[PDB]
């Protein structure tokens, strides 16, 4: 009967930005219901790693077999591997430049995008992945994408980054989830690509921004 | 008296390619004797991680305070963090292209260079680092360096990669160590930059290649 409740929530949540605690929203989705997750998480250090492990394990349950979860982390690999999710590849997001010019280290203009896939009974898989759909510029493990400087959210990623993840791992109609939706970049990208979307966030402020961002965007696809 | 023996070995080993087991060679160097390590390690998976941890812990002992060890790994971060070495930054070596065009993943033309520094009493440090000595092209966390396709060694890294590590972390006369010297790329780069060098490897074949490579190179600096 929790199956029936989760399925009911899935239909009620489809193509919605839902103001809700991230873990609570994930716990209300059915097993094997989500084809693609694109998200960048927010924020005790041991408590935080415990919380993120609960997030990743719930993502593993709700991912379809062969689904993908792209997790943009702002030693992360140590705790990220303790998860039911199987780390498939680490993508390098090259932002081009950084305001941090502190010369104690090399200029840190790189963020990681961890590409996870679903593990069934502790066994591996190959994710649904269509690299041919991308321009040559984005077929490599480094994506050169300048930050979305016009976005009013304090910390988003650009739409084209979401589009790459979604277009290669989904068909039209498939459900794309972002459990930390923020300004809704993942949801707009899914909608522009004729995928279904679902966002969780705790900001009613960000939900309204998405609803207004959704109205004024003309479904433009930044890719191609 | 092991101090005295190690110091004697250090003088005997300086500016030499020494055919010797890597761990044994490291165990014969004194504490706080090496300013810079540049190396790419070779090769049971649990046994291998145990072996590499012994290598890294010995490197931590022989590093000078504020010294640097650049470790090119061909979830590595999980076991790499269990070490006495403190991971300082992960550098992205962008090789430009790969022959592996398998479309199950993004083209994997990236290798990691882990920048470690010495930990004293489980406490951090800032490594000696002079970023200003580099051309702008290499001041960022991604280094775009095509592979040394003319090198007959089955798996080297290019000289310019070694030069970047050495030039930013050393003064002339400082000792540069590569405990897996192979063709001797690290040693040639140190010599061309008027640093001292020390290599360990088990191939007498590779030692001879270094001795002949050393003679025919004109100490050319690929940097600048
Ligand atoms: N416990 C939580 N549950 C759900 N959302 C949360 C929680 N804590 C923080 N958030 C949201 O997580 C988001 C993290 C953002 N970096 C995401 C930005 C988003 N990827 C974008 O492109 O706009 C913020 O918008 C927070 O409001
Ligand atoms: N136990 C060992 N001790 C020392 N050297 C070893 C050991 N096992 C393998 N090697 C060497 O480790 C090297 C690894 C190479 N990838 C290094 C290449 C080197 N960085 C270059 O640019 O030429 C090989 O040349 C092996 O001969």
């Amino acid at each position: 009967n929790s199956d029936s409740f989760q399925k009911k929530k899935l239909k009620s949540f489809t193509n919605k930005y839902v103001v809700l605690d991230s873990l609570e929203g994930l716990r209300s989705l059915p097993d094997n219901s989500v084809q693609c997750v694109v998200t960048s998480p927010p924020y005790n250090e041991d408590d935080y790693q415990k919380w993120q492990l609960q997030i990743l394990n719930e993502i593993n349950r709700i991912l379809k077999p062969g689904g993908s979860a792209f997790y943009n982390h702002k030693p992360p690999e140590k705790f990220l591997s303790d998860s039911d999710l199987e780390l498939y590849q680490t993508i390098i997001w090259d932002r081009g430049s950084t305001v941090n010019q502190n010369a104690r280290y090399f200029r840190p203009y790189v963020e990681k995008i961890f590409w996870f896939t679903k593990s069934i009974s502790g066994e591996s898989t190959t994710p649904k992945f269509h690299r041919d759909r991308l321009p040559e510029y984005f077929k490599g493990v480094i994506w050169r994408i300048p930050p979305d400087k016009r976005n009013k959210h304090p910390a988003p990623f650009p739409a084209i980054l979401a589009e790459i993840c979604i277009l290669t791992t989904t068909e039209e109609g498939d459900l794309v989830l972002d459990p930390f939706a923020g300004s809704g970049t993942t949801l707009v990208a899914a909608a522009s690509l004729k995928r279904s979307y679902l966002g969780f966030d705790i900001s009613s402020k960000y939900q309204k921004m998405f609803h207004q961002r959704l109205a004024t965007s003309k479904s433009k696809v930044h890719l191609w």
